[PDB]
């Protein structure tokens, strides 16, 4: 289908930065509500790279799960481009973890078991998102959890595994890593290796440096140490994470 900017009606403004803004948009012939994230061309060939974007789409567009945020389609005038999304009616797992300061362990493991659900289907298709973080995690109308953007998918460091930012090649258990460092901040409220400057986050991560606030529970800190470890080979693959019992006696 080919999309104009007057098919949809503009609203309020869900979120701003990253030479981009998403609006709350109402298509007019059936009143859709959708998410409408903006970008322009003009600070996008400055950036330079539509590369992973027309992947991005391509990546997003016929991907078919409930914990991921559906794209529906894409078009452009001359000097800035549509992204036709999903809208999350609950918004995003970002702000909630800001308000709660932090997730009692059954929100936790339910929030882990639907990223798991979602990262074996996109690990399915052999797709790795990479930039996985609360920012980028949204809700729907039951308050499910939905995997969002894949911009970044086939710097901000917290989320980066230590292959990743040293420069050997990831594969996919660099999402098994993304998947510690959620289930440590959902917890805590921060990330574990959360620094005040870039050249020391990338130390903590590299050195694999945290350590556990002495209200996380044992079954947690058990989960946690097994997805943040240095050697990806051993780490665990979603179906023993899914299977672990810390997860099943706290999940839904
Ligand atoms: C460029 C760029 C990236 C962003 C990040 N961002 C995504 C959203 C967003 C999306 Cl993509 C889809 N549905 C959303 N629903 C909300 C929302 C709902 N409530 C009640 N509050 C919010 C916020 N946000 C959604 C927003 N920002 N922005 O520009």
């Amino acid at each position: 289908r080919q999309w104009a900017l007057e098919d949809f009606e503009i609203g309020r403004p869900l979120g701003k930065g990253k030479f981009g803004n998403v609006y709350l948009a109402r298509e007019k012939q059936s009143k859709f509500i959708l998410a409408l994230k903006v970008l322009f061309k003009a600070q996008l060939e400055k950036a330079g790279v539509e590369h992973q974007l027309r992947r991005e789409v391509e990546i997003q567009s016929h991907l078919r799960h409930p914990n991921i945020l559906r794209l529906y389609g894409y078009f452009h005038d001359a000097t800035r481009v549509y992204l036709i999304l999903e809208y999350a009616p609950l918004g995003t797992v970002y702000r909630e973890l800001q308000k709660l300061s932090k997730f009692d362990e059954q929100r936790t493991a339910t929030y882990i078991t639907e990223l798991a659900n979602a990262l074996s289907y996109c690990h399915s298709k052999r797709v790795i998102h990479r930039d996985i973080k609360p920012e980028n995690l949204l809700l729907g109308s039951a308050g499910e959890l939905k995997i969002a953007d894949f911009g970044w998918s086939v710097g901000t460091l917290d989320y980066l595994p230590p292959e990743m930012i040293e420069g050997r090649m990831h594969d996919e258990k660099v999402d098994l890593w993304s998947l510690g460092v959620l289930c440590y901040e959902f917890l805590v409220g921060k990330p574990p290796f959360e620094a005040n400057t870039y050249q020391e986050t990338y130390k903590r991560i590299s050195r694999v440096e945290f350590t556990f606030p002495d209200f996380v529970t044992e079954g947690a800190r058990d989960l946690i140490s097994r997805l943040l470890k240095h050697n990806p080979s051993q780490r665990p693959m979603l179906r023993e994470v899914l299977e672990h019992p810390w997860i099943t006696a706290n999940s839904s």
